[PDB]
């Protein structure tokens, strides 16, 4: 019944992370901090705009906003959330700093499943080892209404099974060609509660499912980098046009996290 926070998170939920490459943390945010920080996504909504994550409007996977806790004040006491950025920092077992977070959206019965990838393949970035996602639920998330799925031991892939980077998006890749094995090895669904977080490392291969229920679905994805990573032109770096090719991401729009 109780919450998790960083100072009681057991060790055997660590292990599960290092060994299976995700962990479901429930009862991370309480419903209050629920309805405030789903408030502030819905006032970004409003305020932003949302962009399409697929191919145009009849091919919706995920509607999003990017560097979306930069967007509202109160944002980002969300990504340096206590709990949440210090369990990240006990998951990764090394220094982090936030890269990024996104507001996840998939409205009911007009979006696509989230297809199969690792983030690392879209991060523009050199540098990463420990780098991992907080995936925080800000509505019920059951099965059907587009639950997250995880392959089990995917980030201990080894390098020839690894995309890796992607400068331009000519070299995408079915997963089934850069990883031959890929369509043998297990699936695991993880639906969640409100207020819960499943975090997954920078190369676990992950998906999402189509939203087919009745109520929108809503999660925020904060990426927490290496605290010493260094920028990698790629597709996805529009927003750090400001920087040059191995310049440290640092300052206040990459905060560390303490
Ligand atoms: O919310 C989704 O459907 C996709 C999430 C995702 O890929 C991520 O958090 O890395
Ligand atoms: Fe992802």
């Amino acid at each position: 019944g109780g919450p998790t926070t960083a100072e009681n998170l057991s060790k055997e939920a660590v292990r599960f992370y290092r060994e299976q490459g995700y962990v479901h943390i429930p009862r991370v945010l309480s419903e209050t901090e629920v309805t405030a920080f789903r408030a502030a996504c819905e006032e970004v909504l409003e305020k932003e705009g949302r962009e399409i994550w697929g191919a145009g409007e009849d091919e919706v996977q995920v509607h999003y906003v990017a560097q979306a806790w930069q967007k509202h004040p109160e944002l980002r006491s969300l990504v340096l959330h206590p709990e949440i950025s210090g369990i990240a920092l006990r998951l990764a077992g090394a220094p982090l700093r936030v890269y990024s977070s996104d507001i996840l959206v998939k409205e009911p019965k007009r979006t696509l499943p989230t297809l199969v990838h690792d983030d690392e393949t879209g991060l523009p970035l050199n540098e990463l080892s420990a780098t991992l996602t907080a995936w925080i639920a800000l509505t019920d998330v059951p099965v059907e209404r587009g639950c997250m799925s995880y392959v089990p031991g995917s980030h201990l892939r080894a390098r020839e099974d690894r995309q890796e980077h992607m400068t331009s998006f000519a070299e995408f890749r079915d997963l089934a060609d850069v990883w031959p094995d890929y369509p043998w090895q297990p699936r695991v669904a993880v639906p969640v509660r409100a207020g819960d977080v499943v975090f997954h490392h920078c190369r676990t291969v992950h998906m999402a499912e189509a939203n087919t229920s009745d109520s929108v679905r809503m999660a925020h994805g904060v990426v927490y980098m290496d605290a010493d990573a260094t920028y990698r032109p790629g597709v996805q770096d529009g927003h750090l046009s400001r920087l040059s090719p191995g310049d440290p991401l640092e300052g206040e729009l990459f905060p560390l996290v303490t």
